[PDB]
């Protein structure tokens, strides 16, 4: 979870509908919008973990 928040930072991080998992590439990887990465951080680290 550490690094996970420390992923999401740069790294994409945007699961691939549950399955496929979090995006592994940057952020800015495809159309993963901040929207889309922000949805991972609040699903791995908390409802209230809605980091920049
Ligand atoms: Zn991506």
């Amino acid at each position: 979870p550490e690094e996970l928040r420390s992923l999401l930072t740069t790294q994409c991080g945007v699961i691939s509908e549950h399955t496929k998992k979090m995006c592994t590439r940057s952020l800015r990887c495809p159309q993963h919008t901040d929207e889309q990465r922000r949805t991972v951080r609040v699903y791995f680290l908390g409802p209230s973990a809605v980091l920049p």
